[PDB]
C-alpha cells in the first residue's frame, strides 16, 4: 500500500488534493515491503491504509531495516531503501522530488541524482530507484555489518515537497 499525502491547495473537498507515498525496502531474497516511518514496516488489514505520509516525509527514511523473517542462520538479513513510489493527483499543485542518501556515519557524503530538484508531472504514479550501492573516491560504502547503528544509514528527510501553484 502507499500512504496518503493531504496537500491544501488554498490557505470543501475542493480545498485538498491528495497524493500517495510509499517507501519500498527489498531484502536479499527479493521480498519486498513498504515502511511508514523509520522502524515502521507498513501492515494494512481491510479498507486501506490510516497512516499519513507526512511523518514519513518528515523524518529520516533508514536506508537499511532488519527483514521481518528470521532466516534459519545466525546472521541479521537486511532489506535496504530501494524505490519510492510516488502518485501526483490531477490538481493545481507541483510536487517536487530533491533525494539525498547518506550511505554511512559522518564524514560519509551525500549522494543525489545528477538533477537534484525534479518537479513531477501532474497525473501520475512516478517510481524512483535508489542506487543499490554507493562508491566514492576513497572506495565502496559497505552495506552496515552486526552491531553498527542503521540510524547512520538513511534518506534524508524532505525528499518530497509540495508547492500549491
Amino acid at each position: 500500500y502507499l500512504m496518503p499525502w493531504d496537500i491544501v491547495i488554498r490557505t470543501r473537498r475542493d480545498d485538498i488534493a491528495r497524493a500517495f507515498v510509499g517507501f519500498e525496502y527489498e531484502d536479499s531474497r527479493g521480498r519486498r515491503f513498504m515502511c511508514s516511518g523509520p522502524d515502521k514496516v507498513m501492515k494494512v488489514m481491510g479498507s486501506g491504509p490510516k497512516e499519513s505520509a507526512l511523518k514519513a516525509l518528515n523524518s529520516d527514511m533508514p536506508l537499511y531495516i532488519l527483514s521481518s523473517s528470521q532466516g534459519r542462520g545466525l546472521k541479521p538479513h537486511y532489506a535496504q531503501l530501494m524505490r519510492l513510489f510516488v502518485v501526483v493527483p490531477d490538481a493545481p499543485l507541483q510536487i517536487i522530488l530533491m533525494p539525498q542518501v547518506q550511505p554511512g556515519p559522518p564524514p560519509c557524503p551525500v549522494f543525489y541524482p545528477e538533477k537534484q530538484e525534479i518537479t513531477l508531472p501532474p497525473d501520475g504514479l512516478w517510481v524512483l530507484r535508489f542506487p543499490y550501492a554507493y562508491v566514492t573516491e576513497r572506495g565502496p560504502c559497505f552495506p552496515p555489518k552486526e552491531n553498527v547503528q542503521l540510524m547512520s544509514y538513511k534518506v534524508l528527510r524532505g525528499v518530497l515537497k509540495a508547492v500549491t501553484q
